[PDB]
């Protein structure tokens, strides 16, 4: 509570690091979806086809994920979304952490587990869209609704 507009430690940063990309492929690639809460325009190459995001094979039981505030500015996070869409090729989407938390200024690792079903051979989908507030509620950052993945499995019963 100030002179003209201060300067402190930067705002929400979250990106798909690229150590779970190489158990895809044996290649690393990191994507950066939200830096300073500045959020690329990353859900239109995440939803189309990419070279990594999408289409992920049975092989893969889990994705990272990896976020951080910056020194003093944890924010708030909760799960809107995170659930499969498949009917045959379905499963269902987990991740490493509880529904609802706080986005800390020390870069942590959020595991997402995807057991699917093992019915129908194909490729199913699940959705994922989370909302971000300060730790009184107040909403500041929102995923946009777009983010979709693409889990290929098999039949195994």
């Amino acid at each position: 509570g100030s002179h003209m507009l201060d300067q402190q430690e930067e705002s929400l940063y979250l990106w798909i690091d690229a150590h779970q990309a190489r158990v895809l492929i044996g290649f690393e690639e990191d994507i950066l979806i939200v830096s300073e809460g500045k959020m690329a325009p990353f859900t239109h190459d995440f939803r189309k086809a990419q070279q990594r995001m999408p289409a992920i094979p049975v092989n893969i039981h889990s994705m990272n994920f990896t976020w951080q505030a910056a020194g003093q500015a944890e924010y708030f996070y909760e799960f809107l979304s995170l659930r499969s869409l498949d009917k045959g090729i379905m499963a269902d989407p987990t991740v490493n952490v509880p529904l609802l938390g706080t986005v800390p200024h020390k870069a942590s690792v959020v595991q997402v587990g995807f057991p699917c079903l093992g019915k129908q051979d194909g490729v199913a989908a699940f959705e994922v869209d989370v909302i971000v507030m300060n730790s009184e509620g107040n909403t500041i950052l929102q995923t946009p609704q777009n983010a979709i993945f693409f889990k290929t499995c098999l039949q195994a019963e």
